[PDB]
């Protein structure tokens, strides 16, 4: 079947990760407190009431984990830097120790002759940001942002030559600021009453367009002052679930587009063409706002590739809602769309542990199409795919290991994305596993397995090879 043949000359394959997930010492040296670290603190917000204190420590115990990585024959490693260990207040004085980290980090990585791919923002925003200002609300994250990037360019980008700005806006954007049920937890208390404050109506849009700003000054920073020099390339990592139509009628078909033009479009459209998609401006009005001219000419091509995170396929049907009115705003009734995993009563496929985790091979090479034909063929690497297990206390670590469910997932992801390359001419260019290691799955905690490598909480968190572990190495073998 599948082997690096399947795939152009040079398509890199890795396994990605995310700082606050992975590193544990939040504490140690000299690491400033992110709104994840008051969040994962805070009654109520975790599933399994787990923190990410320790985590996986991959902050003591990533030469372990690149060898694993090069035992496989990965080709690259995708990771976050924590904005708190390098600005542990998020502006100021900059933390040596953090930048002295990260520099050992990216060695490990090139000595084991795997290439860094780095993702700037993964979440976990500096909570002396959040306190002054509220964070990505306020229009000064642009340049706090900004600034924090270019210190990690200055730094880094001598060995760093793939950057992601953003790990999914759309995710933050909406658990973070309508359904309130990931950082910071901001909501419109009469739609959820576990929220503090918020407005899931006007504050998600506030939070992307601010995203947008941010990784547009970032992109600004970085092709002015070091892209000549240092040879690299910056994108974002969306997260884009795919949607087919409920029923092939033209009313449900459309649906679907609308769907899909709120959660990429909502990002991407500004940055191919310089403003949000007409179905956004027309259903949300004026909580959208809107882009001078100056900014639209920084925004629009601020990518040099477009990272995808993508895991499922929804069917969409179109919906007609009436709310009150301005109390009940939020962007699901905004898009005019449901979207589920459910058809005439069956679902769309088998399910992973996650309980939005739906297995649909197809929708990889659907939505590499889409993205090829509305976005006129940019450079596309999937930054993140995978599937998890539960963490199940009734089982033996060595039924644990028999992930014969992830390695068919991986196997006809992949198999559907390299059609897509061959057969369709899209441009992908590589291909990032979620996840190397079993982490600390956000609002879910502990109870979610999503690793090549299980990892024994129980046991100094031991690092076991699961049966992918095999497969992987199998198909990247030369
Ligand atoms: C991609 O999705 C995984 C699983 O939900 C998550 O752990 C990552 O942080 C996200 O970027």
């Amino acid at each position: 079947g599948l082997t690096r043949g399947s795939f152009p000359e040079g398509f890199v394959f890795g396994t990605a990760s995310a700082a606050y997930q992975y590193e544990g010492a939040v504490k140690e040296d000299g690491r400033g407190q992110t709104i994840w670290d008051t969040f994962a603190h805070t009654f109520g917000k975790i599933t399994d009431f787990s923190n990410a204190d320790v985590a996986v420590d991959q902050y003591h115990r990533f030469e372990e984990d690149i060898q694993l990585m090069a035992d496989m024959g990965m080709d690259a490693y995708r990771f976050s830097i924590a904005w708190s260990r390098i600005y542990p207040n998020g502006v100021g004085q900059v933390n040596q120790a953090g930048i002295d980290h990260y520099n050992k980090l990216i060695d490990a990585l090139l000595a084991k002759g795997i290439q860094p791919y780095v993702t700037l923002y993964h979440w976990d925003l500096p909570q002396a940001l959040e306190d002054k200002y509220k964070g990505w609300l306020d229009r000064q994250i642009v340049d706090d942002f900004a600034a924090y990037a270019e210190t990690c360019f200055r730094e880094f980008g001598d060995r760093v030559k793939h950057w992601i700005t953003l790990n999914q806006p759309h995710t933050v954007a909406i658990q973070g600021y309508d359904a309130g049920l990931q950082a910071p937890g901001r909501c419109s208390v009469l739609l959820h009453l576990y929220c503090k404050a918020g407005n899931s109506g006007t504050e998600p849009y506030v939070v992307a367009h601010h995203f947008i700003l941010a990784h547009a000054a970032a992109a600004s920073i970085y092709r002015t002052k070091y892209k000549a020099t240092q040879n690299g390339q910056l994108g974002i990592a969306f997260d884009v679930m795919w949607f087919e139509p409920m029923s092939n009628t033209t009313i449900d078909i459309e649906a679907a587009k609308r769907a899909q033009e709120f959660q990429l479009g909502w990002f991407a459209d500004p940055f191919f063409f310089g403003d949000y998609p007409a179905t956004m401006r027309a259903r949300v009005g004026e909580r959208l706002p809107r882009f001078t001219a100056d900014e639209a000419a920084v925004v629009k091509g601020a990518l040099d590739f477009v990272g995808i995170n993508h895991y499922t396929t929804y069917y969409t049907r179109h919906n007609n809602t009436n709310i009150i009115g301005t109390l009940l705003n939020n962007t699901l009734a905004d898009t005019g769309t449901v979207s589920l995993p459910f058809k005439n009563g069956k679902p769309i496929g088998d399910r992973a542990n996650s309980i939005w985790l739906y297995i649909v091979p197809r929708g990889m090479r659907s939505l590499m199409n889409y993205v090829k034909e509305r976005y006129n063929s940019p450079p596309v690497y999937i930054t993140e795919n995978g599937m998890d297990d539960s963490n199940n206390p009734f089982i033996s670590i060595k039924d644990a290991l028999k992930d014969s469910k992830r390695i068919k997932y991986h196997n006809d992801y992949l198999t559907n994305l390299a059609a897509s390359i061959k057969e369709d001419g899209c441009d992908v260019r590589g291909y990032f596993a979620w996840s190397l290691l079993d982490n600390w799955e956000w609002a879910a905690g502990y109870s979610s397995r999503f690793g090549l490598y299980f990892v024994d909480y129980k046991d100094n968190l031991k690092r076991y090879p699961k049966n992918s572990v095999q497969w992987f190495k199998a198909l990247l073998k030369t």
